[PDB]
C-alpha cells in the first residue's frame, strides 16, 4: 500500500462509527475490546502496555508505519492470520488514507 496524507477530520469521524467500540487513542487511555493505540506508530506490534494480544498479533512483530497500517486495515486477518480483531476493513483507499491521517494525530 501507498499511504498519501489524507483528512484528519474525516478520519476522525471514520474512527468513531468504525473503531471506537474496540480502541481509545488518549495517552493513558483504557484498553476495551482491542488495546489502547497511543504511541502505535513506530512501535512493533503487540506491545501496548497491559494488553494481552493473540500469539499472531505479537509474532506478527511488524514495525508500523502508515502503509501497513494501510495494508491491515484493509483486511486486517489477510495480514494478520490468527487476529482476534474481529474487523472486515476498510476497503476504500480514501477512508484508508484519512483514518490513518487522524491516527497519526491521535495516537501521538
Ligand atoms: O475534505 S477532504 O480533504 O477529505 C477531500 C479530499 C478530496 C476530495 O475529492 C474531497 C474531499 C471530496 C470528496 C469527499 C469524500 S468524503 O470523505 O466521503 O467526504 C468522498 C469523495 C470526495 O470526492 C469521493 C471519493 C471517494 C474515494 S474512495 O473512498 O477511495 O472510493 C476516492 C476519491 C474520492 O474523491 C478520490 C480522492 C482521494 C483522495 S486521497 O486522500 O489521496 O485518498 C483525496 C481526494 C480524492 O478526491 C481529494
Ligand atoms: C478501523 C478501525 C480500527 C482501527 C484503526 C484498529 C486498529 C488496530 C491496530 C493498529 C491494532 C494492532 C495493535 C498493536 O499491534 O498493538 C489492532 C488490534 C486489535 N483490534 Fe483493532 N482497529 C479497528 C477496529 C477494531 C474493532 C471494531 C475491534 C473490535 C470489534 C477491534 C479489536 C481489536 C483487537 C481485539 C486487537 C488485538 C488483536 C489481536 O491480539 O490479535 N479493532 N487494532
Amino acid at each position: 500500500t501507498e499511504f498519501k496524507a489524507g483528512s484528519a477530520k474525516k478520519g476522525a469521524t471514520l474512527f468513531k462509527t468504525r473503531c471506537l467500540q474496540c480502541h481509545t487513542v488518549e495517552k493513558g487511555g483504557p484498553h476495551k475490546v482491542g488495546p489502547n493505540l497511543h504511541g502505535i506508530f513506530g512501535r512493533h506490534s503487540g506491545q501496548a502496555e497491559g494488553y494481552s494480544y493473540t500469539d499472531a498479533n505479537i509474532k506478527k512483530n511488524v514495525l508500523w508505519d502508515e502503509n501497513n497500517m494501510s495494508e491491515y486495515l484493509t483486511n486486517p486477518k489477510k495480514y494478520i492470520p490468527g487476529t482476534k480483531m474481529a474487523f472486515g476493513g476498510l476497503k476504500k483507499e480514501k477512508d484508508r488514507n484519512d483514518l490513518i491521517t487522524y491516527l497519526k494525530k491521535a495516537t501521538e
